[PDB]
C-alpha cells in the first residue's frame, strides 16, 4: 500500500527484551556466541500487553520513545501486542489470561483497552503498531467445535471490536492476528477466514488504521520455503507467502486492500516439528529473518519479530495449574519454565541456530 507504517520511523527497542538479552548473553560462555547473543538486543521486537499490569510499561515506552525521537532527530514507533481477551486461548489446554467471560470479562477487557488508549493519547508524536489478539479470531474459523471457543465467540468478537474501534481513535496502526498457513491457510479455510475478518473490519467502521493481518505470530513457519516442510502435506499453502497470496485477494474483493506483517522471530530453522500444530517451545528453533520492510511481496508491509524469542511459550511441568501438554511433546524443549518467563537454554540455541547468522 501507499502508507507502510514503518517507513520513515525508528523502531523503539524494547528495554525489557534488551535487559533479558543482556542478562542472557553474560551467561553464554563462548565469547563469540555471547557477543552475537548480545546483539539481539538491537533487533526490534513487540511488547506484549498480556495483562493490565503491563500497561504502565507501555506508558514508559511511549514517553521514552518520544524523548529519544527528539534527541536523535527521528520519529519513533512503538510495537505492541494486545493480548488479554476474556477466556483467552479458548482451544488451549491452559491459558494465562486474567479475565474470564463469567466474571465481567467484557467490561474488564474494555477497561484494559481504555487504559491503553489513555496512555497512547498522551504521546501523539509516537507512532504505535499493534497486533490484535493472537490466538483469538482464528479459533472462530476452525475451532467452533471446541466448546470453550463456541462459548467465547460473542465475547471475542465484541472485545476485538472494542479494541479496534477505540485504538483507531488514537491513530494506532493495527494488524489483526490471523494464525498461520497451517491454520487458516488451508485452501478450505481461506474463505471462512476472509468472511470473519471482513465482518470484524466492517463492525469496526472500516477504519484506515485497520491495515490488515498479522501471521505466524509466535509460530515457526517459513515466509518462503525452499521446499515444503513435511508437516504441511495436503496443504498447497505450505509457507506464509502462499497463505497471504491466497487470502489477500479475498479481502480486497470486500473493499479492504489489506496488508500483512509476518513474524519470523523463530523461523530460522525449518523442518523441526512432528506435527504442524505443535506450537510450544519447539526444539531447535533459530532466530529468523530480521525485521525489515524488504518483504518480497506486494501484500507484506514488514517481516517482524512479534513473539520475543527466549521467552517460554509455557511450562513443561504437568503439576502447574497453567500446564498445557503441548509443552511436553517430543518436539518441545524440556524442561521449560512458565509462559513468558526467560528460557535461557532455548535462547542460546536460538542464537546458535540463527539463520541468517547473527
Amino acid at each position: 500500500s501507499a502508507n507502510n507504517p514503518w517507513t520513515g520511523f525508528q523502531i523503539f527497542l524494547s528495554p525489557y527484551y534488551a535487559n533479558e538479552v543482556a542478562a542472557a548473553a553474560k551467561q553464554i560462555t563462548d565469547p563469540t556466541l555471547s557477543s552475537k547473543a548480545a546483539s539481539v538486543a538491537n533487533i526490534p521486537t513487540f511488547t506484549w500487553l498480556d495483562s493490565v499490569a503491563k500497561i504502565p510499561d507501555l506508558g514508559t515506552y511511549l514517553a521514552s520513545a518520544s524523548a529519544l525521537g527528539k534527541s536523535t532527530g527521528t520519529k519513533q514507533l512503538v510495537q505492541i501486542v494486545i493480548y488479554d481477551l476474556p477466556d483467552r486461548d479458548c482451544a488451549a489446554k491452559a491459558s494465562n489470561g486474567e479475565f474470564s467471560i463469567a466474571n465481567n470479562g467484557q467490561a474488564n477487557y474494555e477497561n484494559y483497552i481504555d487504559q491503553i488508549v489513555a496512555q497512547i493519547q498522551q504521546f501523539p508524536d509516537v507512532r504505535v503498531v499493534a497486533v490484535i489478539e493472537p490466538d483469538s479470531l482464528a479459533n472462530l474459523v476452525t475451532n467452533l467445535n471446541v466448546q470453550k471457543c463456541a462459548n467465547a465467540k460473542t465475547t471475542y468478537l465484541a472485545s476485538v471490536n472494542y479494541a479496534l474501534t477505540n485504538l483507531a481513535k488514537v491513530g494506532v496502526y493495527m494488524y489483526m492476528d490471523a494464525g498461520h498457513a497451517g491454520w487458516l491457510g488451508w485452501p478450505a479455510n481461506l474463505s471462512p477466514a476472509a468472511q470473519l475478518f471482513t465482518q470484524v473490519w466492517q463492525n469496526a467502521g472500516k477504519s484506515p488504521f485497520i491495515k490488515g493481518l498479522a501471521t505466524n505470530v509466535a509460530n515457526y513457519n517459513a515466509l518462503q520455503a525452499a521446499s515444503p516442510d513435511p508437516i504441511t502435506q495436503g496443504n498447497p499453502n505450505y509457507d506464509e507467502i502462499h497463505y497471504i497470496n491466497a487470502l489477500a485477494p479475498l479481502l480486497q474483493q470486500a473493499g479492504w486492500d489489506a496488508t500483512f506483517i509476518v513474524d519470523q522471530g523463530r523461523s530460522g530453522v525449518q523442518n523441526i516439528r512432528q506435527q504442524w500444530g505443535d506450537w510450544c517451545n519447539i526444539k531447535g528453533a533459530g532466530f529468523g529473518t530480521r525485521p525489515t520492510t524488504n518483504t518480497g511481496s506486494q501484500f507484506i508491509d514488514s517481516i517482524v519479530w512479534v513473539k520475543p524469542g527466549g521467552e517460554s511459550d509455557g511450562t513443561s511441568n504437568s503439576s502447574s495449574p497453567r500446564y498445557d501438554s503441548t509443552c511436553s511433546l517430543p518436539d518441545a524443549a524440556q524442561p521449560a519454565p512458565e509462559a513468558g518467563t526467560w528460557f535461557q537454554a532455548y535462547f542460546q540455541t536460538l542464537v546458535s541456530a540463527a539463520n541468517p547468522p547473527l
